Parts: structure tokens; C-alpha cells; sequence
């Protein structure tokens, strides 16, 4: 009864371990996806420039 | 033996907890330090986007003057 309730919270913690375990799972896919859409968005911004300043050229004639 | 192991083994996996929610708490810092990047890169590239038609029509409406 000292033994039991001390086993019971045993599988407790355990349920608790699996589930924030499950949780950083989760956050280290959620943050390796940002860190891919961070690099998508420069790569994105830096050929979005690219254009802007060619036709800022184009137009610094008239 | 069987109390004293319950015991210990209870205190350790405790201890297992506050190194997870600490590694789970460093996760999202790290995160939303993403998700602010984020959000001002989407902020640019909409910025961009306008410009770059702004500009294609003042081009256009000297590709024909
Ligand atoms: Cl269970
Ligand atoms: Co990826
Ligand atoms: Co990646
Ligand atoms: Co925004």
C-alpha cells in the first residue's frame, strides 16, 4: 500500500516522460520546418531583389 | 530492495521530467525566435511582390510613351 501507490505513481511519471518526450519530438520537427521556410523565404526575397533592381535600372533611364 | 527501489526509481524519473521540460523549454525559445523571423521575411517578400509589379507597370507605361 506504501508499495503500491509508489508503483502506480511509477507508471505515472513513465505516462509523463512518453508524453513530454512526444512533445520534443514535435518542437524539434516544427523548428527544423521554420528553419527550411526561413531558408525558402531568403532564397524567395533574394531572387524577389534581384528582379526589383533590374528593373530599377531599366527605369533609371526615363 | 522492493521499497527502496520504488523510491529511488520514483526521484530519478522526477529528475527525468525536469530535464525534459527544460529541453522542451529551450526547443521554444529557439522557435519563436523562428517564427518572428518568419513573419517578418513574409512581411518583406509582400513588400517586394508590390514593388515588383509597381515597377513592371511604370516600365510598361514607358515601353509605351
Ligand atoms: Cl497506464
Ligand atoms: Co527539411
Ligand atoms: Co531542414
Ligand atoms: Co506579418
Amino acid at each position: 500500500q506504501q508499495n503500491k501507490e509508489l508503483n502506480f505513481k511509477l507508471r505515472e511519471k513513465q505516462n509523463e516522460i512518453f508524453e513530454l518526450k512526444k512533445i520534443a519530438e514535435t518542437l524539434r520537427s516544427k523548428l527544423e520546418k521554420y528553419v527550411d521556410i526561413t531558408k525558402k523565404l531568403e532564397d524567395q526575397n533574394l531572387n524577389l531583389q534581384i528582379k526589383i533592381s533590374d528593373l530599377e535600372k531599366k527605369l533609371s533611364d526615363a
